[PDB]
């Protein structure tokens, strides 16, 4: 039943390519994994293209709860409902010493939240963190439940497939 077919999958999880709309569209998932920031601050990359999605209600019932007791770490993750569409806004880290460990915490906080996830890739836009890096910080913690992975660009899915073929 599913409208969009997953170019890969490895174990667990499935790997689609698609712009928000694709994916929202195409993909059968319980919420969408965004990308976000400390105050949610919607830019940006994939943070922006799920606003105009929404739009902008992601901005809204933002802050809303940003707002409300008032803002959110690395991460750690604040799940909104915008109509039948779940975003749980989950901070990467940004590159740097210590983005193993908050990598480690977000997969976490996505792999533990209820439902079957639709996930980017986090941190590998602008927080400059290698694509490969968060991909296999991705599967050592996401390693149970059925998790939907997205990546954009052809060059995305060729890094995917590749770090996926070494494996």
């Amino acid at each position: 039943k599913e409208k969009l077919n997953a170019f890969l999958v490895h174990d667990n999880v499935a790997f689609y390519q698609g712009d928000v709309d694709t994916v929202v569209n195409g993909v059968d998932f319980d919420f969408i994994v965004n990308a976000a920031n400390e105050n949610l601050a919607h830019g940006g990359g994939l943070a922006k293209a799920l606003d105009v999605y929404t739009k902008g209600k992601l901005q809204r019932l933002s802050k809303e709860h940003i707002g409300l007791a008032g803002k959110v770490k690395v991460g750690t993750g604040v799940m909104v409902e915008c109509d039948s569409l779940r975003i749980f806004n989950v901070v990467g880290p940004r590159k740097g010493k210590h983005e193993r460990d908050l990598l480690i915490k977000a997969y976490n906080t996505i792999n533990n939240e209820q439902g079957t996830p639709l996930t980017p890739i986090l941190s590998c836009g602008i927080f400059g963190i290698k694509l490969e890096t968060s991909l296999e910080v991705l599967l050592d913690v996401c390693n149970t439940k059925e998790v939907k992975v997205f990546v954009y660009t052809d060059t995305e899915v060729c890094k995917v497939k590749d770090f996926v073929s070494g494996l």
